[PDB]
């Protein structure tokens, strides 16, 4: 049923080029584009840059875009498949390009067109996209998940000492989907209150996902200013804390480095035993619930070492890559007990259904994801729902391509009205609500 | 005729409530967002909030919601007039209202809805948007605009000591609309690296519209970093500097007071004549061809003085507030020669269209802008193309309820082919193309 494919460069949210993909069927126009991350894992997809130094400063899309126009459209055509097909359009694509880390396209040229394939099937099915996704999957019963919002940002993603990427708020204790909205928007206005109070008006403007990026150091005093903001806004008992350390990124000779944007000094380096024990200082004097890539993607006797002696949600991202080969492994060595979903990190919308089931059939919780370079694409509101997976990570409640999506999240409660059942402190395992 | 309108509250690019409205015809659903201010004129159309002080810390929106919801939507429905009528359909909301300045259902209620017709007229007369503009508008040309791209920052809600509002480039030299995105873009990643070499990394995460806020006090420094940039991206031919002061935000007793964020001593104010001369100073030593608000929006006599004393763009924000009442006052005073476009300074499309084309008929320039609370929405994309402004300032190229507006002048520019013109060194006065 496909009738035309035409793929373009926009910006991201960064600034940085990406795939675009419009995709027409007899019911329209479908259009999706490509997040982009900067924390990438070393076993993630490859997301194909032109390396035209000049232009974009090598970061143009331009050789994916004319893969997509000049070979995957008419491949996709010429097969005659309908777009419901989600399946064999995804196994058409990952054959045409033939190898497994999507090295031929990209996979930022596969998965454009994939997601513009999924947009258009729901189309075709007269099912909002939400619905067809979980068909695709093979649920029945949808479910909101708990929001969690990057409100602290360091790492990668901001200019401050701050290692630690990610410091989120999970209002576990909300009465719906829209009333997390709310409290996760007065802590956020409450903490630019207390960041501005303690170190000064200079200190409240935001990294790439939104989150506040005072120029602290200790990962404690983000947890401290979070824990602040979460009381000092009444919220208590209804809001918990999660992490992504995204070790990967200060995993330096074997050790790791908490002051990693510092001028190199191997003298503060640390071991894995040293920061496992700072996480279970943080697990006892924080309500931190949930603690993403604690150690280095290779890292795994850490990793399943400390998920024995916790009692938490702990989370795969480049541990996992989103790969049902990564996650066999995880779930064989018990590294793990949730699994970060990426489309991006395997590059189409069904190795990704893939890899959701796979983690949710052995028990793990599964957290749909942004990347840090976003776009105005909302996709992963509607997955998340589709696949009933009970919690979402897209940005603090600021920068729009964050909010598009949670503004979207709400949309859909709004739809499913009475059936609507938000996953509260069942974020984990929502399936028994 | 309009079958069903429907109003929600969802969140802004700041983490704040505003309105949104799906409204449906015969050919679908319609759905636009309304952006709201921070240094706002006082003689803009009122933005009602709900004051509750405890949810959303008084700004929720659903009193405006229920304004549509409750009464604007059914009265509408009622009149039977079709979605391409946006005249009627505007004049009875502003009727119903029965106010001056929209304080009865608020700006924000009245623009949420007449976004929302005016998408869906376009769909009822089988034209793309920025085409069914240019008909309500009169303009049977297109003309896509140079856009001006906030980096640098400074004003009254940023915590650096500059007092200056926005600091702005303007690819002028550009080939194409996404040539400029590509210009724009790469001088803002290079000014990021010549902020982070001269100020260190804490000083490059950014502000609400995307740019950067280096602890500086003088202007001057600023237009220097920019100038450094552009410099350094290769770029000195091709791009010019256009500045928003914000002037209303400093004016203090008669006098203007350029570091009014350190506690307060009259005896460093200037008097206008003196702010006019750093602004002579500014234009002589730096390729800035744009200066909005450079004085008070009661300060008259500043305006007419200045504006018959030098060559450059003159932009009246906050002195016009899109108010036709106000523009004949500047036009009949030389006060300014550019009107920059705010929908939701006067709540209406209709009247943001009448206040465009009495600017353009006395032979002012017209600068289509967004809020600094901004969403996904796009609208004034189309706008300013339908218009044939030749100029838009809607973000620097970062965070995505900026780019979303960049991405979709791309998209218009694409569609219009052969057809497609670009204002470059002409966006004064681009009715000469
Ligand atoms: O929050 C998203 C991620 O950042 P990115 O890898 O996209 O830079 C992450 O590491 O989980
Ligand atoms: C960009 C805009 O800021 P605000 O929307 O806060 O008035 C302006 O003053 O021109
Ligand atoms: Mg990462
Ligand atoms: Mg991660
Ligand atoms: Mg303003
Ligand atoms: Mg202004």
């Amino acid at each position: 049923s496909i009738e035309k494919i035409w793929a373009r460069e926009i910006l991201d949210s960064r600034g940085n080029p990406t795939v675009e993909v419009d995709l027409y069927t007899a019911k329209g126009l479908f259009r999706a584009a490509v997040p982009s991350g900067a924390s990438t894992g070393i076993y993630e997809a490859l997301e194909l840059r032109d390396g035209d130094k000049q232009r974009y400063l090598g970061k143009g899309v331009l050789k994916a875009v004319d893969h997509i126009n000049s070979t995957i459209a008419p491949a996709l055509i010429s097969s005659g498949l309908s777009v419901v097909e989600q399946e064999k359009l995804d196994n058409l694509m990952l054959e045409l390009d033939g190898t497994e880390n999507k090295s031929k396209f990209g996979a930022n040229a596969i998965l454009g067109v994939s997601l513009a394939v999924c947009k258009a099937g729901a189309a075709e099915r007269e099912l909002p996209l939400y619905r067809h996704i979980a068909q695709l999957a093979g649920n029945s019963d949808l479910i909101l998940p708990v929001p969690a919002f990057n409100v602290i940002n360091g790492g990668s993603h901001a200019g401050n000492k701050l290692a630690m990427q990610e410091f989120m708020i999970l209002p576990v204790g909300a009465e719906s989907f829209r009333d997390a909205m709310r409290l996760g928007a007065e802590v956020y206005h409450t903490l630019k209150g207390v960041i501005k109070d303690k170190y000064g008006k200079d200190a409240t403007n935001v990294g790439d996902e939104g989150g506040f990026a005072p120029n602290i150091l200790e990962n404690s005093e983000a947890l401290e200013l979070v824990k602040e903001a979460i009381d000092k806004a009444g919220y208590t008992e209804k809001i918990v804390i999660g992490m992504d350390v995204a070790a990967s990124e200060f995993y330096r000779d074997g050790k790791y480095d908490l002051d990693f944007k510092s001028p190199t000094d191997p003298s503060r380096y640390i071991t894995g035993d040293q920061l496992g024990a700072l996480y279970q200082d943080f697990v006892r004097d924080y309500p931190v619930v949930s603690i993403e890539d604690p150690f280095d993607q290779d890292d795994w006797a850490a990793w399943s070492k400390f998920t024995a002696n916790v009692g938490i949600q702990i989370v795969g991202d480049d541990l996992t890559v989103t790969n049902p080969k990564r996650i066999e492994r995880a779930v064989e060595e018990k590294a793990c007990n949730c699994l970060l979903l990426k489309v991006n990190q395997i590059g189409s919308v069904t190795e990704a259904i893939q890899a959701c089931k796979l983690a949710q059939e052995n028990g793990w919780g599964v957290m749909v994801s942004h990347r840090s370079g976003e776009t105005e694409d909302t996709f992963i509101a509607d997955l998340v729902v589709g696949l009933c997976t009970g919690q979402i990570k897209t940005g603090a409640p600021c920068r729009s391509e964050r909010l598009a999506k949670y503004n979207q999240l709400m949309r859909i409660e709004e739809e499913l009205g009475d059936e609507a059942r938000f996953a509260g402190h069942n974020f984990r395992n929502p399936s028994v609500l």
